């Protein structure tokens, strides 16, 4: 009887897909999954398709893969990685073990496109609206994505460009559980480790993508957490209500308090081929004071976007719900909620 899928060791481990989802090419590894992009058959339209990392190995890495799948299926905007498909060949719940995500395959990201130095001066305006209008939406649920690089921006042919890797995003008001590992463009509060934080941790990360395209050098480069901090003070200069107040440890406040003193050094010496215009907007993206950072919606309405006549409007959309999530669940209830969401998304 026609099973539905096949099965093809990629990388050494078995990959059982859809009869549909052809021509497996790896692509990608992750914490929490492994990535191959693929035909569909039906339509010819190139794909990836995320197979989870052991997501069944307990409560919580039930709750986070769950959370993943929960927050793509709810995002739909041109610039954000949407959710087409989602399976499992395991045929019972009994049986259910592993599953499937499926979103479009732009063909490439920046970073790919940056070391390849095929980067236009010309793309740099577009790429960056992109990023800040599907920011926009994303901000507008509610989500933070946490974990902005070049590696997470898709670009197509055309430099359309769509925002990749949920993985770690995190409903704004909530907890900021999760380790963000990417070094170079994570904000001081992620470096710091806080349990709060704001939308504008993704503005500080788009700052340091845009200025690395523009320099085709890393702005921000660094050991660990606490040096990575010291790189920052270099640019942006010492502050006062942080060294002598919240790092939560002695050793850290002393280094900081320890240190050759300068100030904020002008963007425009560090960006040395940068519009006047582009320096200003990295000026307001590059903030520590997060609220004194300029927001998504703030960036886009800029003199330095001005040239691009889109108005647009602010489209509208629904906040995600943390509470569905939160409900306590052992793992068999999990199974049961994720194998729900499955059996949604049969063809």
């Amino acid at each position: 009887n026609a099973s539905g899928f096949y099965r093809q060791e990629v990388t050494k481990t078995a990959w059982e897909v859809r009869a549909v989802y052809r021509d497996l090419q790896p692509v990608g590894s992750g914490a929490y999954g492994a990535v191959c992009s693929a035909v569909d058959g039906r339509t010819g339209a190139k794909v990836a398709i995320k197979k989870l990392y052991r997501p069944f190995q307990s409560e919580l890495f039930a709750k986070r893969a769950y959370r993943e799948l929960r927050l793509l299926k709810h995002m739909r905007h041109e610039n954000v990685i949407g959710l087409l498909d989602v399976f499992t060949p395991d045929e019972t719940l009994d049986d259910f073990t592993d599953f499937y995500l499926v979103m479009p395959f732009m063909g490439t990201d920046l970073g790919k496109l940056m070391k390849h130095e095929k980067l236009g001066e010309d793309r740099i305006q577009f790429l960056v609206y992109q990023m800040l209008k599907g920011l926009r939406y994303i901000h507008a649920a509610g989500i933070i994505h946490r974990d902005l690089k070049p590696g997470n921006l898709a670009v197509n042919e055309d430099c359309e460009l769509k925002i990749l890797d949920f993985g770690l995003a995190r409903q704004a008001d909530s907890e900021m559980t999760g380790y963000v590992v990417t070094r170079w463009y994570r904000a001081p509060e992620v470096i710091l480790n806080w349990m709060r934080y704001t939308q504008t941790v993704d503005i500080w990360s788009v700052g340091c993508i845009m200025a690395e395209m523009i320099t085709g050098k890393t702005l921000f480069k660094g050991s660990d957490h606490l040096d990575q901090l010291k790189e920052i003070m270099k640019v942006t200069g010492t502050p006062p209500a942080e060294f002598v107040q919240r790092l939560q440890s002695d050793e850290a406040k002393n280094y900081m308090k320890g240190l050759p003193e300068l100030e904020k050094k002008d963007f425009a010496s560090i960006l040395t081929n940068a519009s006047p215009l582009a320096v200003n907007l990295l000026e307001k993206m590059l903030v520590l004071d997060a609220e004194q950072r300029v927001t998504a919606g703030e960036a886009l309405a800029h003199p330095y976007f001005e040239s691009l006549h889109d108005t647009e409007d602010e489209p509208q959309v629904q906040k995600y719900d943390d509470s569905f999530d939160d409900v306590d669940r052992t793992l068999d209830e999990w199974k049961r909620v994720t194998y729900k969401e499955v059996l949604s998304f049969k063809p």
